[PDB]
């Protein structure tokens, strides 16, 4: 069993309503104005082919800009000076308000959610996760605090041979809804990650997607809200966004916080400006002064011991679902495979969002040729 | 084999991607920016609980309104008077532009972007199904003329008892993703329209959702479009809508035609307007004064023996996906289950949408005064 979870609508029954039961009373009056969250669906387009290059200021610093945006397989691109928009790019057939998926970039957006809980004393990062969701006892998740989990400093035994697809990765993907479920997998995102184990050693960085939607699990607990609405609540309600944000949910209605968050790369930037404002957006602060100055700071150097982020970043850590550069402009990233980032320049007070669809998810080669487009365009910004 | 279907993106192989593909490429790039047409997706509102009753006008004749509108389930309630709105209620919970489920007013929608086709030369309703499907050879459609799928004038072994999971319309609804898949069941909804049989007599009405799926399929390989977009080049990207419509997909990307568009009742009112409009939208002609008058004038009365219908309005018929009345103010209307409809009010100009969740999807007693409020509501728009 997983406990209590927020209910789909007011007053419904555990997991109701279904793919089976949606049409029937009382769960219609919801579904038939949430069809979206049972049924893929389709947008029909009230609007009546070529990219989109607006990178002018940069373009003259960097000349082979958009030719190195197309190598990069690059969707939309936005960079935001300050609260000025100062450069744009979108591919052919992408729309300047058209969403794109984040992958885990929706991380960072979870870790903000936590950390609103935290300014308001309902989450101590230094209770263990049990203390929150008990049910998590006899799991991995049995010992170690809630900060370790946002720090992700939890050794799991995490199989990320997706290929496989007896692992832990494609499991977890499976139990979420993000691909065909298999006989015996677990019902839900929940119950998927009661099944994880580790040796029970803790304080080495070990990036796991399991983690975040611990995180998510743990908001719920704590506020009552589903995930969907906390991340709402706490976060998008108060970025003056142009569009509402979408989350992939599993089949209670569990919104796949590690990676299934997608949103307009204008609307993206609107996160990273309130980092770079000490956590305060246009409907109120969303985070602390010290949660934003803890996020910049870093985490322990000693923990990060993924090569393939050292070797490129030797200086850094991970801490609060951001990676932490810990480089000389001290720069820190959300970041999601396949090309995502949510890169933030405090230097220049500038974030660059670059969403794209690199045909791999992962290689030393992709991560290499972003990072060089994303520092260079950094640099591009300093006063000269 | 079902023949040619629209790619879901360009050069894409067909029934490509799947839920277990889409993170693959070159499918990865549209499915990052489409990924609600494959997985569950909620809304992250931008926005940060009680009934909008507007009815001003009407209020004074018909003083118990909103409690009429309670008692029938009412989401969304909204007359249009020639251009202008004159009466609105929205119940608690659901917000003025909040989408809701039309379920077979979805129909009148799919009627017209045949209307559009066959103004342009591309479908002539007197040609048999097989002229645009040849795959339908063998089946009950093989024979029928286009106009007979139209005014649904065919006869079709259609089971409708949905409880059992052997009929055929639960077969209809898991072939097309509104239902958990059993073993066996067709792999999509073309497929499934492939699977039916009839007696061979045509003539006599027998509403069946398949015929609007055949439709739907002829649509498409006239236009070479996925359903999805011909909805919208051909409709409702002329009405100046102010929001997309929505509209769920099978495994292959196609929409589920017959029942499964969501849109605002605000919107929904504008093709109301374009019908009473004689055919045009603000974007252009939608489809002929011809098409209009026909429908408006209704169908064969001898063809419609449905008594759920004609014991209200016994010179009632059907035509081009339409519910005519036959009655006195000759009122025409697009109507769903569970309380759904698209009401034209001609002699005043006006169009009635009025958007439910009954708990039933069907009932004398919830027709009755359903029926009873359009009228009542029509009938205080004359002049007096």
């Amino acid at each position: 069993s997983t406990g209590q979870h927020p209910a789909r609508y007011p007053g419904a029954a555990a997991g109701e309503p279904t793919l089976d039961s949606w049409q029937e009373p009382p769960h219609n009056r919801w579904a038939f104005a949430h069809l979206g969250e049972m049924v893929p669906s389709a947008a029909v387009s009230r609007r009546p082919g070529h990219a989109l290059a607006r990178l002018g200021a940069i373009a003259a610093q960097l000349p082979d800009l958009e030719q190195r945006l197309e190598q990069t397989y690059t969707d939309a691109f936005l960079v935001l000076r300050g609260t000025e928009v100062v450069a744009e790019y979108y591919r052919a057939g992408f729309a300047p308000d058209d969403r794109h998926l984040l992958m885990s970039v929706s991380k960072s957006l979870c870790g903000t959610v936590v950390g609103a809980l935290v300014d308001e004393g309902r989450i101590d990062p230094a209770q263990p996760v049990t203390e929150y969701v008990p049910e998590l006892a006899g799991s991995v998740y049995d010992g170690p605090s809630v900060l370790q989990v946002l720090d992700m400093q939890i050794s799991i035994d995490y199989n990320e041979d997706y290929v496989d697809p007896a692992s832990e990765v494609q499991t977890h993907d499976r139990s979420a809804g993000w691909a065909t479920r298999r006989h015996g997998d677990p019902a839900d995102t929940y119950e998927f990650l009661t099944t994880l184990r580790g040796d029970g050693s803790t304080g080495e960085f070990q990036y796991c997607s399991a983690n975040t939607d611990v995180l998510a699990w743990i908001v719920e607990r704590v506020t009552g809200l589903r995930y969907v609405e906390a991340l709402s609540t706490y976060l998008w309600a108060k970025l003056d966004a142009d569009r509402d944000a979408t989350i992939t949910v599993d089949t209670t209605g569990f919104g796949f916080a590690n990676g299934g968050v997608s949103c307009t790369a204008r609307d993206l930037a609107r996160v990273g400006r309130m980092m770079l404002d000490g956590g305060v957006a246009p409907g109120g602060r969303v985070v602390s002064e010290d949660w934003v100055r803890r996020v910049l700071a870093g985490g322990s150097h000693e923990a990060m011991t993924d090569k393939g982020f050292t070797n490129t970043f030797p200086d850094g850590s991970y801490t609060r679902q951001w990676w932490c550069t810990g480089n000389e402009r001290g720069n820190v990233s959300g970041i999601g495979i396949h090309g995502q980032n949510l890169w933030l320049d405090p230097l220049t007070d500038s974030v660059i969002v670059k969403l794209s669809s690199w045909p791999d998810p992962y290689t030393e080669h992709w991560h290499r040729l972003q990072n060089g487009i994303l520092l260079d365009v950094s640099r591009a910004l300093d006063a000269v």
